[PDB]
C-alpha cells in the first residue's frame, strides 16, 4: 500500500465541499489514493482542538467523508493538539480521544497527529512526567493509536519534521531517536525533505532519515505551496524528486496551493510520476520527464477551459478567442515553481534588465544595432503576455480564471509598466519627456485610501 | 409584500453553498425575506443561458431552493439572455422557457428577467419583427411571465436600468416609455438609481421613474458592490437612501462586496434602514441614523469574532488579544464607502498630505513646533492602525479574517512605509540618509517573478 495524493495543510482560507468532492473526483481518475484533511485554519482542527464539531458542522464532515468513500479516496483526519496541551495531565488525553472520537462517528477511519510548528518548550508539569519532547508526543500518539484500535492508517507530524528542524542535525537527534525507537511500528512519520519546501529530496536524506526513525517516512510535499504571505503561484510540474523514491517511502501527499483551481498541474504531474514507477523494485530520472509531464499536464487541463444554428441575419452566438495550449505553457512559465522561474520568464527578466543596463547606448553604433534589436523582441514578448492575459478572461471557465485572477493581473499590469519603459528607453535621442510612475494606470489609478495614500509616497523624485 | 435582502448579482467569483446557507440564516435573523440569484459569472446563468444545469449542479440549485425555504427566504431565479438572444426566433424564446421549466422544477417559484450592462444594437432579424429594443425585450418577458403562470414575484432588469443609461433622459425615455405601457402590470422593475453605483437615491428621482415606468420600482442597489477592478472594500453603513423611499417602493436588493463575510455591515444596517419604516405611510433623516446604525451592526459583528481549568505549573491555554468594538470602528472607518471615506481615515490622510506639504520647516521655528506636534498623532494613528490589524490576524474567526485579509494587509504595509517617511522627514536636520521605496520590505521584499520586474522599474530616481 502506498500513500499517494493530497494534503490539505496550509494556513489560510480552507477549501469548500465543491471544492474538495471536485479534487477526489479528479484523484480518483488519476489513480491517487489519499486525501490527508489538515486545514491550519480550521479552528477546531488546531486552535481551538479540544472542541467537538457542531451538528451543522458534522453533517458536513459526514457528507465529506461518504464522498470520499464514494470515489476510492482514503480519508485521513488529522488533528493538531501541540499549541497548548497538557500531555501528563490525563483530562487532556481523553478529550483528545473523545474529539478523534466523533470523527470515527462520521465514518473516519483513518488518522493523524500532528506536532508540527510548534515550540519545543514543555510546561513544568509534563517536563516533570516526561523525559523529553518527543517521549511525551510518542507517549500520547501511542495511546491514540491503540484506544482507536490500531488503524490501518494512522500518521504522526514530528516537531523536528524536516533536514533543517533537527537539532543538532538529522542523524544525531535526541529528538527522532526517541521517536524511531518509542512510536509503534504500526505508524507512519511524515517528512517533508532537508527543508520545509525542498528544492529536492535526495535519495541520501531519505536513507538517512530512514535509519533514525527506523522506517520509511510518507512525505508531506510543500513543492507548491503558497501560503508565505507574499503571494506567488505555483504552475510548475511536479520536480526534484527522483522516481527512486517512490519504493524506498511509505507515501508522498501534496501541500499546494491555496487557491484551488490553481492546482491542476501540480496534482496531475504527481500523479504521473508516481504512476512512472508505480511497481519497481529498490535499485537526470530514467523514469519521468518534468518536462513532458508538465505538457501532458497542461494538455488535459486544456480541455477544462472549453465551451460546454443562427440564420446570417440573427443574433451571433456569444464567443471569444479560445484558450492555447502554448497559452498555457506560458502561463505556467510565468508562475513555475518557487526555486526556478520558467526558461521563458528568466529570459524575459534578463533581457529587462540588460536593456535597462545598456539604455545609455541611446541617450544622448553597433551596440545601438543590438539594443533596438533586443527592445524589439521585448515588447513582442510583452505583447505576449497580455495577449494571453486577454484570452483567459475571457474563457468559458469562471471559477478556474478568478482562482488566479489578482496574479494575472499583477503579472498583466508590471508587463504594461515594464513595456512603457523600454519604449521610453528607446526614444529619448529625440524626445525630452520625463517617465514617472505616477503617470501610470496601477499606481495613479489605483483604489481605495491605500491608494490614496499611496500616490503621496515619494515615487520618482 | 416589500422584497427586501440581497442579490448575488456581481461579477467574480460566485459564493458558496456554505456562504449562501448562512446569509439564509442571517437574512432570517435580521427579518428581510429575500435573494435574488443572478451572478454574472455563473456561466449558465448569462454566458450560457440556453444550457442545462447538470444532474450535480442540480442537486446544488435543488439544495440552495430548499435550504431558503427552511430560513424563510424567496428565492428569485435570475436568467440574463440578452448577450446574444434572437428575440425573433420562437426556438429561442423556446429554451428560454425550458430554461426557466428546468429551474421551476428544482423547487423556485419566483423568476426574473435580465437585459443589463448589453448594447442597444438588435440584429437584422430582430430588427424586421420588433418596433424597437425595448418591444423585443417586453414580447419575450410578458410571454415568460405568462408561459409560467403569472408568479406572485417575477421581476425585470431593464437595459437603461438607472438615470445615466437612459437615452436621451429619464423622462423623456423612448425605453422607458415602451416598458411602462407594454409589460404586463404584475411584473416587477429594477433600477439602481441615478448611476450604477448611486451617492444618492432621492425621493424626486423615485417619483420621476415611477411615473414613466407606471409603478413603483425595486431597487438594485449597488451602494456596497466593489466588482470594478481597482480593488476596494466597503463596511460603512447603509447612507444616501431617505426612509421615505420605503413607502415609494416595491423593494430593495443590494448588491453587496464579492467577499462574503466583508458584508455583515452592509447587510445588517439594511435591515436597520427597512425596519426604521416598515409600515410608514406616504408623506437629514428622521427615522435613520448610518452612524448609530453602523455602531449596532459592528456591535453585534463583534459577537462573531469571538472564542468558541489548567493548573498553575500546567500548559497555557492558546490565547490572544481579542479584538475590541474600537477595533472594528476603526476597520470600517479605513474601508468605508464608495464616495466617502469614514472620518478618521480621511483625517489621517490629511494630516500626511500636509505633514509631507510643510516639511520644508524641518529641511535645513513655531512652525516647527507645530509640525512635530502632529507628526507625532500621525505616527500614534499608524501605530492604532498596525495594533488593530495585528489583533484582527489574530482572532478567532478565520473566515472572516481570511476574506479581508488582502485588504488588510495592503493598508498595514503601506501604513508602515507612510511611517517611515514621516520619521524621516521628522529627522534631516541632524541626518544624512536618503529615503528609497527599494529599501522597504513590501516593495524590495515581494515574491514572484512580478516582483522581480517590479524592482527593476524606475522607483525613487
Ligand atoms: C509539517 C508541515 O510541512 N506543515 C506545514 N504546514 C503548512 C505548510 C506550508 N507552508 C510552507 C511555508 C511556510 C508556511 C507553511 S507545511
Ligand atoms: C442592473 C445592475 O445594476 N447590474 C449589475 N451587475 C453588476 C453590478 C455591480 N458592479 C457595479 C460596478 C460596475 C460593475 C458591476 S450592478
Amino acid at each position: 500500500r502506498f500513500l499517494c495524493g493530497v494534503v490539505e495543510g496550509f494556513y489560510g482560507r480552507p477549501w469548500v465541499m465543491e471544492q474538495r468532492k471536485e479534487l477526489f473526483r479528479r484523484l480518483q481518475k488519476w489513480e491517487l489514493n489519499t486525501y490527508l484533511y489538515a486545514p491550519k485554519d480550521d479552528y477546531k482542527h488546531r486552535m481551538f482542538w479540544r472542541e467537538m464539531y457542531s451538528v451543522e458542522e458534522a453533517e458536513q464532515l459526514m457528507t465529506l467523508i461518504s464522498a470520499a468513500r464514494e470515489y476510492e479516496i482514503e480519508f485521513i483526519y488529522a488533528i493538531s493538539p501541540g499549541l497548548d496541551i497538557t500531555f501528563s495531565n490525563p483530562k487532556e488525553v481523553s478529550t483528545l480521544k473523545r474529539k478523534l472520537d466523533q470523527v470515527s462517528q462520521f465514518g473516519c477511519r483513518s488518522f493523524a497527529l500532528l506536532f508540527d510548528d510548534i515550540d519545543h518548550n514543555m510546561c513544568a508539569a509534563d517536563k516533570e512526567v516526561f523525559s523529553s519532547f518527543a517521549h511525551a508526543q510518542v507517549s500520547i500518539t501511542n495511546e491514540i493509536y491503540q484506544y482507536l484500535g490500531e488503524p490501518e492508517t494512522f500518521l504522526f507530524c514530528p516537531t523536528e519534521y524536516c533536514g533543517t528542524f533537527c537539532y543538532p542535525n538529522v542523524s544525531q537527534s535526541p529528538y527522532l531517536r526517541t521517536v524511531g525507537e518509542k512510536l509503534l511500528p504500526g505508524i507512519e512519520v511524515l517528512w517533508t525533505g532537508p527543508k520545509v519546501v525542498s528544492k529536492e529530496i535526495p535519495v541520501e536524506s531519505i536513507e538517512e532519515v530512514s535509519k533514525i526513525i527506523k522506517r520509511a517516512p510518507v512525505i508531506w510535499d510543500n513543492i507548491h505551496a503558497n501560503d508565505y504571505d507574499q503571494k506567488r503561484l505555483f504552475l510548475g510540474p511536479y520536480k526534484g524528486r527522483s522516481t527512486e523514491l517512490i519504493p524506498r517511502l511509505k507515501g508522498v501527499l501534496t501541500n499546494p496551493n491555496c487557491e484551488f483551481e490553481a492546482n491542476y498541474v501540480a496534482i496531475h504531474t504527481l500523479a504521473t510520476w508516481y504512476k512512472s514507477n508505480m511497481n519497481g523494485v529498490r535499485k537526470t530520472d530514467v523514469l519521468y520527464s518534468p518536462q513532458m509531464a508538465l505538457k501532458l499536464a497542461l494538455t488535459e487541463w486544456l480541455q477544462e477551459f472549453g465551451v460546454p444554428d443562427p440564420g446570417p441575419n440573427e443574433k451571433p452566438l456569444y464567443t471569444a478567442e479560445p484558450v492555447t495550449l502554448e497559452d498555457l505553457q506560458l502561463l505556467a512559465d510565468l508562475f513555475y515553481l518557487p526555486y526556478e522561474h520558467g526558461p521563458k520568464g528568466a529570459q524575459m527578466l534578463r533581457e529587462f534588465q540588460w536593456l535597462r543596463a545598456n539604455s545609455s547606448v541611446v541617450s544622448v553604433s553597433e551596440k545601438i544595432e543590438e539594443w533596438r534589436s533586443r527592445a524589439a523582441k521585448f515588447e513582442e514578448m510583452c505583447g505576449l503576455v497580455m495577449g494571453m492575459f486577454t484570452r483567459l478572461s475571457n474563457c468559458a471557465n469562471r471559477t478556474i480564471l478568478y482562482d488566479m485572477y489578482s496574479y494575472v493581473w499583477d503579472i498583466k499590469s508590471i508587463m504594461s509598466m515594464v513595456k512603457s519603459f523600454v519604449q521610453w528607453l528607446g526614444e529619448r535621442s529625440h524626445s525630452s519627456a520625463q517617465f514617472l510612475i505616477g503617470d501610470q494606470e496601477p499606481w495613479a489609478f489605483r483604489g481605495g485610501l491605500a491608494g490614496e495614500f499611496q500616490r503621496l509616497l515619494p515615487i520618482d523624485g
